[PDB]
């Protein structure tokens, strides 16, 4: 889609909706979930802290820290997957992901490792306990962690990996791994460096599916790969996966996950259309003092190749159902319109979640086969139509809730008429006006909204 | 997608299958199907003639010639839609499309209609009989008329209906009614002025399914609207609907056939994406005098709106799976290399028709999941592969079997081993070095493709 313009955002203001702060000053609220205890439970990324909330009161109690979970200040580790067993009532499971300090690695730069870790609920005494580590040693960055974490119709835990930031900033010369794929060496090994970029199918207790697709002639945890920086991953009824992901400077993506699909990051950012991205591969670089212009690869250093999307050998190749958004190879990077942090006019959204709206008996109208995205950037959080069967998207992306907040997560409960938003604590935001502020107005919230 | 190059296409000669022509005396032969005899039946569009092929000896036999079949020398128009009845053994019926004259009208601009009949097969003296209109006064042109004709597995006739050409060359200054839709008053008087740019599911009588989409409030015979020349119509063997569909000078389509869709024509080619088109209404100019640059809307002359593809209000505009192709606002409609013919150089490839290639005993290697598409301009048939679901394409059109040919259309053994095609009378087709000829190799033939 083509980029709306400040104005275009900020007129979304939601006047159709009552907004409630129930809470304020979270500690990086990540997931949030309505339990079955019809109460809000939601997790700070940072700390590790479980919460649950009565929407109500906003009663807060933490239900559980899981302990020695690694967060730096600057990162986007910490505690991620969070989710219930969809039959909680016999299964009184919590499944989450964190970064947890690697043994396995006596190098102090990538000390960390993803794990994916199964508690149990206990009713009794209200908290969390048996912890079981269902797959470990995965890839951990302070980028592009994703770790979003849901339970399929098919009783398999899907969890996103993403690129670990490899190929930007901190990270620019390590070599993205989103296309690459383990060995049956490496699977022996338990060596999953290959599993960043992914959506991994694991079974209930970690270990892979047989029906598993195979890539490169192996089975592994991968479902899809070809992925940045995947935050959003939700189950439609009719159990199809829908998903978004946070593109470079373009190509924010809403996409299908389709069993053995390859997404083509990094090759491809969005479509495969040559349209305002290139992959170029820094690590591949004559040397490492070159610099990233950060123009998307439509402009590069002398000495990184670059490859266009057009000119990638792939396979399974899935384009996005919606790039959000995609510009052509003129578009400037570095337009100063917006003030000299020119980022916040790149062509994107920040997705961070992805939440497909089941409405209910106060089901909002219109929004029947929703896919609800919040955006980090632009402090909206967009409403895309789907056709009945989920098959595609109609229309464009809907800006809704415009303020100046970086928004994180949003479900909706169970009647439909309420939605409820996790907001980030710190960063940057869009404006009105189109410029930048990191004055959020709702640092660290849970919002509701009440359709009137 | 990118153009693939005229090398890139010259070199796409599929030397792993053996080419026999099987009839080279046909005149403008359209349709073909593999009948329920197991014998091969196709159309000449302009005689009107039914014939059926033994795909074993090549004998052949006109089964029938549809009378009174109107055909312009330098039109599209005639014996269009073909299909069986899919238990025929049991309803021994064949249903066709077809251009004649419409003796409601008394001017000869549109002198015609299109009629939608049935005609009942007699074994015992082999032809058609009893012919039944089930669909009446539909429109008809010269140009832009498609009219494939299938039968779905809800037993429904899906027929395409072009958009007439309006808005180009002869029909410059008709307002295109792809978006439009008939009133109820409309429907109810059977003017049917709005079946331009449809996909049409009827009944097999021809009346209105009780469960068709609406779409401005009416029930009609409308499916799915806002095509421009869709060509290519068929069923997935899981009941999707895969369409392949002309574009004006970029972004012919591969798309999915949604019920209620609004493919976007014309207002938007291909994705909504404002790249390399934009919509020039040339019947709102008010000086008719007005020449169309065509350069795809990106360039015009004074006096003719143009609406970006971004600035219309559309309702469940539905994008295409793939473009064949989507090019930039700096793309040079006149490059040469193609002659008084740059259109030949175009980024597009002018389907004809969609076949979903479904194996067999003898299945082509790696061909699971495939879309075939005829290419008129490019003289090759592409291979699209889906995955297993048809719910997304994997990775690019694939060129195959190029030749100085215009291929119309292509079916396949039951064996899924040979490929059998029908190749335009005439008319100009690009070259190897990428130039235009109109000496075609194989004029108005059937020809077969078995793999090695
Ligand atoms: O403008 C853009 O394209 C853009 C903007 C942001 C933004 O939010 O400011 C991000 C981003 N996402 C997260 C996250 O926690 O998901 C953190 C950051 C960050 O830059 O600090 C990304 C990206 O990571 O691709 N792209
Ligand atoms: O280069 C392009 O875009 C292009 C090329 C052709 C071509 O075949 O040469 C056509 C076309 N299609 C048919 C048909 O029978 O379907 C007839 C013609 C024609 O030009 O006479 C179209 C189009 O009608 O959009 N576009
Ligand atoms: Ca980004
Ligand atoms: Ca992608
Ligand atoms: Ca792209
Ligand atoms: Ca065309
Ligand atoms: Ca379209
Ligand atoms: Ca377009
Ligand atoms: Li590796
Ligand atoms: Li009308």
């Amino acid at each position: 889609d083509v980029p709306l313009t400040p104005s275009q955002f900020a007129k979304a203001k939601s006047e159709n909706f009552d907004k409630k702060v129930i809470l304020s000053n979270l500690n990086k609220p990540h997931a949030l979930l309505w339990g079955p205890d019809n109460q809000i439970w939601l997790t700070e990324r940072a700390t590790g802290k479980i919460l649950r909330v009565n929407p109500e009161s906003g009663s807060v109690k933490t239900v559980f820290q899981v302990p020695e979970i690694v967060n730096d200040a600057d990162g986007q580790n910490g505690l991620l997957g969070f989710a219930f067993h969809p039959d909680f009532k016999n299964n009184p499971y919590i499944y989450i992901s964190g970064t947890f300090k690697n043994p396995k690695s006596t190098d102090k730069e990538l000390p960390n490792q993803t794990i994916i870790r199964r508690y149990t609920y206990n009713k009794s005494t209200d908290t969390l306990e048996k912890p079981v580590d269902l797959l470990a040693g995965l890839p951990s960055s302070k980028d592009h962690q994703s770790g979003r974490l849901v339970i399929g119709p098919d009783q398999k835990i899907y969890y996103t990996i993403g690129d670990q930031g490899r190929n930007q900033l901190a990270y620019l010369f390590l070599p993205n791994q989103a296309q690459h794929t383990p060995t049956q060496q490496e699977l022996n090994g338990k060596d999953y460096h290959t599993y960043m970029g992914k959506v991994l199918r694991l079974n209930l207790d970690g270990s892979i599916p047989k029906d598993n697709p195979s890539f490169n002639g192996v089975v592994s945890h991968i479902y899809t790969l070809g992925h940045r920086n995947p935050q959003g991953l939700a189950f439609t009824p009719n159990g199809k996966l829908l998903q978004s992901e946070q593109g470079p400077n373009s190509d924010d993506e809403i996409n299908l996950i389709v069993k053995g699909g390859n997404y083509g990051w990094p090759n491809v950012a969005g479509y495969k259309d040559d349209s305002g991205y290139a992959y170029a591969n820094y690590s591949a670089a004559a040397n490492k003092s070159i610099k990233d212009l950060a123009q998307n690869g439509v402009k590069v250093a002398a000495g990184v190749p670059v490859t266009k999307e057009s000119e990638w050998t792939g396979k399974n190749f899935v384009p996005p159902l919606k790039t959000l958004y995609t510009v052509q190879d003129t578009y400037n990077y570095n337009d100063p319109t917006c003030g000299e942090m020119t980022y916040i006019c790149w062509p994107t959204v920040a997705p961070s979640s992805a939440y497909v709206y089941k409405g209910g008996k106060k089901a909002i109208t219109g929004w029947e086969n929703t896919l609800l995205v919040p955006s980090l950037k632009r402090g909206v959080i967009f409403r895309i139509k789907l056709d009945p069967t989920y098959s595609t998207t109609y229309d464009d992306a809907v800006p809704m809730f415009k303020s100046n907040n970086r928004y994180r997560d949003v479900i909706a409960s169970p009647d439909g008429n309420v939605l409820y938003v996790l907001t980030d604590t710190a960063g940057n935001v869009q404006k009105d006006d189109g410029s930048v502020t990191n004055t959020l107005e709702n640092p660290g919230s849970l919002i509701k909204f009440t359709y009137k």
